[PDB]
């Protein structure tokens, strides 16, 4: 009964892999690679948007802390769900056509999130934007794996993961073009305002369509269709990737020479049923020490670096902090009687000053705290503010004209006698502000990339010539001897080397495990597995981003402990898994 | 009112600090801490006993399953109940009081359990005995905070546990030198027996004793007198202290410059009555969120570290099991006939034999199996059988003279004409039994303690540099790391070096939490709370063994999941407890 089951199955494999190795390379697999990358650099785009826009977000929505905070994790939850989902989808529908599902709805909501203007229908239309481009690491790389040959199946499929980091570059480089124009303010109704962000949101909208036009010219995989029993289409794709190679090839004059392939309402709930079953397969006799090694494998990974990848510019930031508290400025005791007096003073902290009939039209201020002071028949008139406070102050008699010094600038302080007039529009709480970091950010951002970039390379060159095994437990380790060297960083310069070392040796071990899931599980359960194992990556990496956040300005020991201790556990895991290299793609 | 009083006890509490101060420290509180020590061996000593003494035990009174496995339930329960018991009455009658009654009562049922030849009256008097031994650590450490100052009280109180450390030392090195004695067999009655393991309960339940005659010259603690209204004697206490002190110093001119000091059947009902009232007190408006957090981190703690303290055991001996299995040896077929025959036959399995006139003279047998044979006119003479068994076999005109082949050694056998005679004396029951592996049991409990130490001192050293909750955190989040480091483990050594390094990381933790339930507790609620708090414990630690104990030869997630949340969790209430260091005593 099920050796029969497994027997045929793998004379399916074998007879697929010989009409493979018959058909050979060329046009085809490197035109379907191209069309792929396209949604891996949708995929790769999809990650940046937010953190790109949450300080002209927070200005143009006015959004608190507990919001800015959801803004990240929207995205990674719309993944997680929609991982889980296509991959499910998938085995079911098709490849092709559950990408293309996909894909469209990540473009739709897109769109609709790049012309919200709302905070909650931002985060509806994020997360669901986040649903459709979660499905799509899972069903590209088990709809490229359904096309390669045995011999380079590791090269030809480590060459696909060039595109995240493509993607990424799209985005800073996008973010550094677009959202530095402040000055764009174009209006369409009263109550609605268009800045540049917007713009920003569409063009990382723009490649996800790109990828839909490549996509829906590419036939489905063969052996999708060979495993629902469908054999007619499988074997008119199979001649069309021959004739297509051999065309490429210049001999177009070969025919091809197999005849055929070896072959062994209601409707939602007949689809959840069968999705239920090939999940509870998934954990099935055959499939359940790879299963857990794999999730736990692709658990810590996640877990690792997506807290590192978080913790890198967060500890940044705050060594930038550590330097602007430092160096900021005191004048201790003054005393300013009749005069007009503007200024635009930045980072400084004025105590015990006592002024009297002082008029302060058109002044900027930010970072700059009054403590101790006391106003008695002043006027501030065009008062611009930024992280500006007044603590401990008195005012007497004093009108506050076309200011945005609001009910949340003075702390502690006791008004007599005070008008409030004309006050401009703004936030009811600090939404602080981002000027000049946004361009270091970018900066950092590219540099990240870059680093990863020869890992891509040195994986592709030899996954085949050491093995699936050796890359993966290679990189991991020296992943956790860097998180051991993450101890001698203390200035900027520092934590970016750290990030670019880090970035550049964790990309080897994240190809292997990608090519290792795609190669140890059969085609009738490729995408479903792979998926759950990607939404599993997803949540540690929520899980993650939320512990490593909180050890910014505490110690350096938690996260370097962290990150090692779940490597280590990692790589124990992944050399416990079974060798794939020289093995037909069963 | 409640203000009121309030404020006094803290006047009484900085009186007394400063009485303290004056007094200092010296031979008074270093006798003191020996004095208590003791006690302290006493509680380290009393849980190897029965885990010792099992093998000979079950020997010596016949002991089934379900009766093992209550035999070390029974100690943890009687501290369970001891702890709350005395806890509860220490705060009625007096630290020194109480402790006195609960050694004598230990010491008294250890040398009753000593001399029980029965089951039921052992698990009895093990029980008592637990009972008894329950309240040590409650006791000891409310007694010992109340005569140091503020200064050094981390320090100080952190030296107390060497003492449970090296209990566990001398049990075990009691154990290396007595039990494998087992020559021994004193003789006194008709229908009883005295082994060597009875010499080492006897040993092992003499340094009570010792407490008990040191515990015996100490005076009772100052504070208990403050705060029941007695105030002539708490003086007498402090001017002993504080004359003792001077002595040692070597200066015995000077004069105790205090001269007045600020002071706040039926019979055992008012007491329980109140014992229940401050119980209910700690149930408290001011005491609630601090009750709720310090039950929350006990159990956590408690369960996990009780569970892979009872795992990491049988986890070894599953594996020598496994081992001693895969050592086996099947012989299919025999026919033997008209040969004196003995051997020394270990872990084999005998199928088909066909034995006729053979006589089987003085033979050994450890886990031999004879199945589907047939003997016939055989002898059996001198037979010692351990784990043999006869199934579906049969025996005709057979004889067994002299030989241990009881009811039970024969599964579904069929014996035509047999007679036995001369049957040795043992058990109707399998006993299994337990040879070499005693020596590898001591040494491993041996190096779990050595690998203790080098915690308790570092707690000891850093406890007043660093702090109580950084202590607890520090270590509870280093424990959760080992726990995952559970999985790089498989043999009979990594699972002694994974013993040795939970057990060194997991006792600073426990150090500092012992600290701090003595110092967030009022003078007039420690015992009971502190007690209510280990009687948790205990109740944890069943739950634990028995949740942990059904995880050994299934799966190794389950213990490494399980005992990693439950620490998470401990030492996220654990993080949100108030800090005492740097506060008076109150
Ligand atoms: C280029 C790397 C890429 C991969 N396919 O390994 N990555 C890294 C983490 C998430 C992701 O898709
Ligand atoms: C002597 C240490 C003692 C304590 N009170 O901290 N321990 C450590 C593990 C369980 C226990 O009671």
């Amino acid at each position: 009964g099920e050796a029969q089951r497994r027997k045929e199955r793998e004379e399916l494999a074998q007879q697929y892999e010989a009409i493979l190795r018959e058909c050979g390379h060329g046009r085809f697999q490197w035109t379907l690679y191209f069309v792929l990358g396209l949604a891996l650099m949708a995929d790769g785009v999809e990650v940046f948007v937010v953190g790109f826009v949450l300080p002209s977000a927070e200005k143009d929505m006015c959004l608190s802390d507990s919001n800015k905070g959801m803004l990240g994790l929207i995205v990674y939850l719309g993944m997680m769900v929609g991982a889980f989902l296509w991959g499910g989808l998938a085995d079911r529908l098709g490849r092709r056509q559950c990408l293309l599902i996909s894909l469209s709805v990540n473009s739709v909501f897109a769109f609709f999130s790049s012309f919200v203007q709302g905070y909650g229908t931002f985060l509806f239309c994020r997360l669901l934007s986040g649903v459709g481009i979660g499905g799509s690491i899972p069903i590209v790389f088990s709809y490229f794996s359904e096309f390669l040959a045995q011999e380079k199946r590791g090269e030809h499929l480590s060459w696909l993961c060039m595109f995240w980091m493509i993607g990424g570059v799209y985005a800073a480089a996008m973010a550094w073009a677009i959202i530095p124009h402040y000055g764009w303010s174009f209006q369409m109704g009263s109550a609605y305002q268009f800045h540049s962000w917007r713009v920003f949101v569409l063009v990382c909208a723009f490649p996800s369509v790109f990828a839909i036009g490549a996509l829906t010219t590419q036939p489905e995989s063969p052996r999708f269709f060979l495993e629902n029993g469908k054999h007619d289409e499988a074997w008119m794709v199979l001649k069309q990737v021959h004739d297509t190679n051999m065309r490429a090839k210049g001999h177009p004059e070969r025919v091809f020479s197999v005849t055929h392939i070896k072959t062994i309402g209601v409707r939602a709930l007949s689809l959840g049923g069968q999705v239920w079953g090939n999940f509870l397969s998934c954990f099935g006799p055959e499939y359940r020490r790879i299963t857990l090694m794999m999730m736990g494998v692709w658990f810590t990974m996640s877990f690792s670096y997506y807290g590192l990848t978080v913790w890198f510019p967060d500890m940044i930031r705050h060594l930038q902090a550590v330097d602007y508290a430092s160096r900021t400025k005191v004048f201790p005791g003054e005393r300013v009687e009749h005069v007009t007096f503007n200024f635009t003073l930045e980072n400084q902290i004025h105590r015990g000053g006592q002024y009297f009939n002082d008029k302060f039209i058109g002044l900027r201020l930010k970072s700059v705290s009054f403590e101790d002071s006391l106003f008695e028949e002043c006027y501030f008139e065009d008062v611009t503010s930024s992280n500006t406070f007044f603590r401990n102050c008195t005012f007497i008699n004093t009108v506050f004209y076309n200011t945005d010094l609001f009910e949340y600038k003075f702390v502690n302080s006791r008004l007599i006698n005070s008008t409030f007039l004309h006050n401009k529009e703004g936030c009811p709480l600090d939404v602080t502000g981002t000027g000049e970091g946004a361009y270091m950010v970018y900066f950092v951002s590219f540099l990240g990339t870059l680093a990863v970039l020869p890992g891509n390379i040195v994986s592709a060159l030899l996954m085949d010539k050491i093995g699936r095994l050796r890359m993966l437990a290679g990189s991991s380790v020296m992943s956790c001897v860097s998180c051991f060297f993450l101890s001698f960083g203390n200035s900027e310069s520092a934590m970016i080397a750290l990030l670019c070392l880090f970035g550049g040796v964790s990309i080897a071990s994240w190809n292997a495990l990608d090519v290792l899931t795609v190669e140890l599980y059969p085609s009738d359960k490729r995408t479903t597995a792979f998926g759950f194992l990607n939404a599993l990556c997803k949540l540690a990496a929520v899980l993650g981003i939320s512990i490593f956040t909180s050890f910014v300005g505490i110690t350096k020991a938690a996260p370097i402990l962290f990150a090692s201790a779940a490597l280590a556990l990692g790589s124990s895991l992944a050399l416990k898994l079974p060798e794939t290299r020289g093995q037909v793609l069963q």
